[PDB]
């Protein structure tokens, strides 16, 4: 505790006594002649210490300090995810024991936990003889951590892995599990440091925290400074000169990350560290958002309007990708405004993302996919692809990423719907060029080939299917007409019923003769068929016969409704096709005006048919929940319904106070 | 780790492969005969253990969990601020070292850190007697903490900032500071637990965490995780009809406070603990109104709905009062509508507020008070009286609380401006009983007596003055006539001009003859007098002469500002005068070409006078908050700005957590 070393690389005296050896050291380093005075052996020792301090970013004393720049640089293939380089290094024949240590860490990162355990045991056996206290201690700790990871992995696999994966995996032979369980009997990590040579215990005390069940607790408890509200109103900025709580927290996070990844400690993989990074980065981003919003409230939006109080770099992007879950990314997205943050170093991020794409195109295109590696790697892959919305990409990296996501991604993790939302996210900034439009076309074609079989059927949690991919491609290229889908349609026959339906979903993309032969199979014979065609099949316009169907069923139910008035009874109306006729009579889809005679049955049908005389007291605001985007826009357009539903949405947000109602209230109307 | 002891009072099997002693213990707890089977000594041991478990809140296993209810009961005079009882307990003799330990904690809580440190040293020395060693260890930690507080307070006191507060000499004598520095320089906390006997290290293993930040680690990580989870529940609109996942936060905050206060640990005074409590209570407050809007929505949109309500109580109130700063309470006020959160146990809260008021009175009226106490206690008193807005009090409570607030609150902390608003909010759940009006009358008369001396000014921060107190009195009763103030007016002479100014400011109160004397002594000449007259109703319609004085000030400030602008030292709009003139022009209270000419130096003035030309990228949204009902309605009326202000409000409600913008948008503009 003689000095207070600081994240920026500034030393400060603290409870020291007598001669200031650090101030003398820095004065000596600055002046060369003073160094010339020093003894030869002490000169070489000074050169060693100079290189050490320079490497660890210790520059000078606080008073002598100034515009100290800080640039994190973690030099570790594990951190950068250079999987091929790690494997090549593993194949190479080790020279020293440090090479074995790094190789064991690389093996663990690559999922080969059995080999990592074996190599750590070897390293322990050799290093106890070689009197390498540091390597012996760190290998012990990393073997215990890999053993814990193996145990939790077998627990998860036996409990649920067989279920989620669809088949049981036995990553570890029961003989190996028995061997490790027998070896680690009664092995308490706490005594490890205390049983060491007192020489090592004295010199390497800074490593004692590694054995302890948990660390970062002083770093975690120091995250509260990012939850301060007084700071935005008035911040002392006294957490550190020329710095703040934000800078200190970020540099402390980088210190912890570099120390663990560069010293090749397995604790980087545990839940404690992941949650630590989640908390730190989320709190930093939220603090930046809070400061930006308060500045916009105090100063005009012209000032601090979209300030990048936080500024993502390569290391920030990889942190978020590796340590966050998709739910955490969604939490940050909804709470903060991630689009207001600017992303730098985008070329290195593009390299990292194309490396992710390559790794998923190798890991799964190949018949074999290490399962223990897969479970940890797929979360990072899908988080990185999810969080690539804000980063821009070149056509080549974007092409590889789209190819890998659409075709070389597991279906277990990303269904068709989640694949679609990932892709659309990628399209926000890197608006689709034709090169990846071709990839999307190929994906749709493969989906059709799968749909040829009568058992296949898409599964989607978000309710989006290949029709959405078709809509996206058509939206970005208005007149795109795939040739392969067109020839699939032409080769089509009535026997290929499910393929017929699928191609019907993708109707816009098909050529004239293709969609002609398609719609040849299907036709409308009644109002049920008409609504089925409009809903699916895209009945472009209500032909005169279609309008006759509308009127036929409308008057049939008009007679039925007269008989209902005679009953005084109306049990239920399963499908109000009259509501559809209304939105279709409000959309000018029905040129015929006869149905205007039919009115008074459904308050919604009156709402759409003759809104002017329609009593808007009847109107149910819940209908606005169901109305599509264009329908709400039109309702805003029509003068008679505009103000009335302005009032109804105002009342709903005023009384019920629901938030989707507010979204409809303003994002569309006012 | 043999059992997960949940915070609700339920035990679960964890890492237990041997016979279940806890299940058997609870089986014994239920069945009496099986207890009868126990031997004599074991029966008494079981009785003691049963008493302990019932005290600590451990009830049964999770399998047979009943209707486990949440109840908190902290029994510590320190917690409830029973300062007089603490003093009496201190003065009386202590029979055991337990009482000495409690006395030391009470002294520390009373801001007598010299005596508390000496008593803790005495207890450490006298604990040599054979004991468990728990009191010795806790006293050591608590004297280390009180020494840290002593040193930090000395650092702040010698350091600037205290000079404003009379440069109070820190009561710790330089000899005392030297003695504590000499005593504690050799002491390091991290080695204290390791220094204790092996017996104390085996037992009492849960007391280790007190020596570092580890004590708060688990609750901090759970707090961050649950913050993210419950905020996600809010945003997704999961209007859950069942129980909530916040109750763990409440019970963990109920477990930390009780453990720290009951065991008399000085760590209660830490800043980290205060931030933890603050974050937990703010989260609970947000979820309280979040579940308040859930019940309303469920009952409105469906007959079936929940009446479950998250509401405050005595312990919640005292927590918020003690651990929040006024800015945190203001933030919670902005985001959530605390006015709609019901408060229970109003009588206990009133008693606590009365205790705070009488402690303030004792500390202020008499001298010899502790300056170290004052610093910590003033924040708690300030927060208590600020947050007493939402709890209703009896006329006796209002009487003495207002008496302490207006008279005996220190001036350096609460200026008159803040005093006004804190008095005013206390008149929200109340209607101003005539006794309270009498108190405010006496305060006004005292201010007059001060104003007799010419070297006096109503220094303020938010721009509120004695005239505001007079206006409040007029507000709650329009015919109040201040007889003492009337006598003061009639007795003065022209040379007492500061007196004349101060009484002229609060014109309406003064009696008719007093008003005749004061108005026959003072006339409206300058702009200040013009606006004073407007405020008091002396001038009701802007006269041509008053318009000319407005033009005079406008031209004067215009010449000045333009001269500085050409010189490069452009003055900035201050004193609000220009803004009022712009509002008056927009409201047609005043109209002249010269008024239109003043545009170009206050962006608010440009916005009001000529919205057609005003640049709305300069418009800062906070302006909308200050505007009144008529002003906001008229702004909505004008065509040139209605759309711009609507855009600003829409952006604000989408981004800012403030709810005033949403109200302004919905009620007035839309």
């Amino acid at each position: 505790y003689d000095y207070h070393f600081e994240v920026n690389g500034t030393v400060v005296r603290h409870k020291n006594k007598g001669f200031g050896y650090m101030e003398r050291f820095f004065e000596l380093k600055e002046s060369c002649d003073e160094r010339s005075k020093l003894s030869k052996k002490q000169y070489e020792r000074f050169n060693a210490l100079f290189n050490f301090f320079e490497k660890n970013g210790v520059i000078c004393m606080a008073k002598d300090a100034g515009t100290l720049n800080t640039s994190i640089e973690i030099n570790s293939l594990a951190y950068h995810g250079k999987y091929d380089v790690m494997k090549k290094f593993i194949e190479e024949q080790s020279v020293s024991i440090e090479d074995d240590y790094k190789k064991a860490f690389f093996l663990a990162c690559l999922g080969r936990w059995e080999e990592s355990y074996d190599l750590y045991s070897n390293i322990i056996l050799n290093s106890i003889d070689e009197s390498n206290g540091c390597v012996y201690y760190l290998s012990q700790i990393n073997r215990y951590r890999i053993y814990q990871s193996i145990t939790q992995a077998v627990t998860q696999f036996n409990g649920l892995g067989l279920l989620t994966f669809g088949r049981h995996y036995k990553p570890f032979t029961d003989e190996f599990l028995a061997r490790i369980e027998r070896e680690m009997t009664n092995f308490n990590i706490d005594d490890l440091f205390n049983g060491m040579p007192f020489e090592f215990q004295k010199k390497y005390k800074i490593l004692e925290f590694l054995s302890d069940n948990q660390f970062l607790y002083d770093d975690t408890v120091k995250l509260f400074e990012l939850t301060n509200k007084v700071r935005s109103e008035m911040s002392e900025g006294s957490y550190s000169f020329g710095m703040s709580s934000d800078i200190v927290v970020l540099l402390r996070l980088y210190d912890n990350l570099r120390f663990l990844y560069e010293n090749c400690l397995w604790s980087v993989s545990f839940h404690e560290f992941h949650q630590y990074i989640r908390n730190s980065m989320s709190l930093l981003i939220e603090k930046a958002e809070y400061e930006r919003t308060r500045d916009i409230d105090e100063l005009g939006f012209s000032f601090f309007g979209k300030k990048s109080g936080f500024f993502m770099e390569y290391y920030d992007f990889v942190n978020i990708s590796r340590h966050f879950k998709i739910d955490d990314i969604k939490n940050l997205e909804r709470s903060c405004s991630i689009d207001k943050i600017r992303f730098g170093e985008q070329e290195k991020i593009e390299e990292y993302l194309v490396g992710i794409a390559e790794e998923i195109t190798k890991q799964f295109s190949a018949n074999g996919m290490n399962v223990v590696f897969y479970t940890q790697f797929i979360s990072e892959a899908k988080a990185a692809l999810y969080f690539a919305k804000y980063v821009k990409l070149s056509e080549e990296g974007l092409g590889k990423i789209v190819k890998a996501l659409l075709f070389y991604f597991p279906e277990r993790d990303l269904d068709i719907g989640k694949r679609y939302v990932w892709l659309e996210r990628l399209t926000k900034c890197n608006e689709l060029p034709k090169s990846i439009i071709s990839i999307i076309d190929d994906f749709l074609v493969l989906q059709a080939e799968k749909h040829i079989d009568q058992n296949y059927s898409e599964v989607s949690s978000n309710g989006l299917y290949s029709r959405d991919y078709g809509a996206l491609i058509k939206h970005f290229e208005k007149n795109f007409i795939s040739k392969r889908l067109s020839e699939i349609t032409l080769c089509l026959t009535q026997d290929k019923q499910k393929q017929i339906d699928f191609l019907f979903k993708l109707l816009p993309l098909l050529s004239t003769n293709a969609k002609s032969h398609l719609l040849s199979f299907k036709s409308v014979e009644n109002i049920n068929d008409l609504m089925n065609g409009i809903r699916i099949g895209l009945i472009d316009e209500f032909t005169p016969e279609h309008e006759e169907l509308i009127i036929e069923y409308l008057e049939t139910r008009k007679v039925n409704y007269i008989v209902e008035k005679e009953k005084g009874i109306q049990t239920f109306s399963s499908n109000d096709y009259m509501s559809t006729f209304g939105i279709w009579y409000f959309l000018e889809e029905i040129n015929n005006s006869k149905m205007e005679e039919f009115i008074g049955m459904d308050d919604q049908y009156d709402f759409f048919v003759d809104p002017e005389n329609f009593d808007y007291k009847k109107f149910i605001p819940s209908w606005l929940k169901n109305y599509n985007d264009k329908l709400l826009g039109k309702i805003a357009g029509n003068k008679h319904m505009k103000h009335h539903v302005i009032e109804v949405l105002k009342e709903r947000v005023k009384n019920s106070n629901d938030k989707r109602y507010l979204e409809i209230l303003m994002n569309y109307f006012i």
